[PDB]
């Protein structure tokens, strides 16, 4: 599913995920968040299963954005872990962890958890 | 903290995380899990905050491993999201999400969550 | 929102959440999972914010089910943490953690994470 | 493990978890957080597996605190999901989800995730 994953994806917040899937399992591209302490595009990288099961299962994948670019630095990183599901209404269904750099006293509150669903439309 | 992060790290399970931190925010290297459906080294990639706060806060980072190599394919991916804390007993404190490729009927059970602490010793 | 929360709720899997909200912040009732190692109803208990903000924010709440009843014992417990949002299309938006009893060797894989959205219809 | 679980527990932050395990699977008691927007004791309730496996596995359990008492209201709830491990150095190993009541615009950032380990000492 190199073909299936590569391209522009959109989540329920209106964020834009632009990815290229490599034959080797690499994910590279850019992320633009519609929310939070974010402006414009941020580098992403990640990995995907380049030889998924042929029993109708999804394709496992994940990627990271560190929220620093030329405009802003939110001193934080998000990882998305999920699976690509192909077909007429292709989706990437994810859960994510957003960690901030914190002092040791605040480290208990360093990490948000959430879920994003990406589609090829909207 | 390019210097601080780059090198060999070990978690509480005895897994080995070998990383290079790029001046640009890139993380590249290899991961070897002491547990699960895993053998030998797997590619990782990720990102880190290359200009962290100077108020004693940690450095945010994350990375992904897709559990396919020349030996095995576990049809799964783990993302670690966390922060690097420098000093005499440097640590990377993480939480992680492990997603399997699943059928739609099993997708509710696709994702494990856990936490790993990495040190430069053991 | 004692009135708003009390009643029968349904999630996207077709599970049924039957709850009573107490004036004191208590949640009591029963849960029936449409999936997994589950049959019929299981006891639940939990808590909710009985004096929520009046600025349009949701109402925080959570509850637990241990997956033992007279029929089955899945040696596991799920906690849902979320917020109630009132109005024409009332919802309870949750994330959940499902922990199994494990041996120490398997404890890294003890916990699933997911998300459920409950509505008053279907 | 009604006997094993019932009593006073302490986590790595110095919080105090006071619980009674019922023969029926109920957990009742009080929680006092050493951190966050919290003062004094808060009601908790939860559930545990009252007939765990006899193969050396832990005992699954969970509980909820809504962060309202006579002193403060943090408009939030935490759920802990985990397992009790008996013996000389008994532990309750948990992961937790802390949800705030939010506006719909902030709901993506409503939930923290973390992990607490409880012991009978300190």
């Amino acid at each position: 599913d190199e073909a299936g994953i590569t391209g522009t994806w959109y989540n329920q917040l209106g964020s834009t995920f632009i990815v290229t899937a490599g034959a080797d399992g690499a994910l590279t591209g850019t992320y633009e968040s519609a929310v939070g302490n974010a402006e414009s595009r941020y580098v992403l990288t990640g990995r995907y299963d380049s030889a998924p099961a042929t029993d109708g299962s999804g394709t496992a994948l994940g990627w990271t954005v560190a929220w620093k670019n030329n405009y802003r630095n939110a001193h934080s990183a998000t990882t998305w872990s999920g699976q690509y599901v192909g077909g007429a209404e292709a989706r990437i269904n994810t859960q994510w962890l957003l960690t901030s750099g914190t002092t040791e006293a605040n480290a208990w509150a360093s990490t948000y958890v959430g879920h994003d669903t990406f589609t090829k439309v909207k």
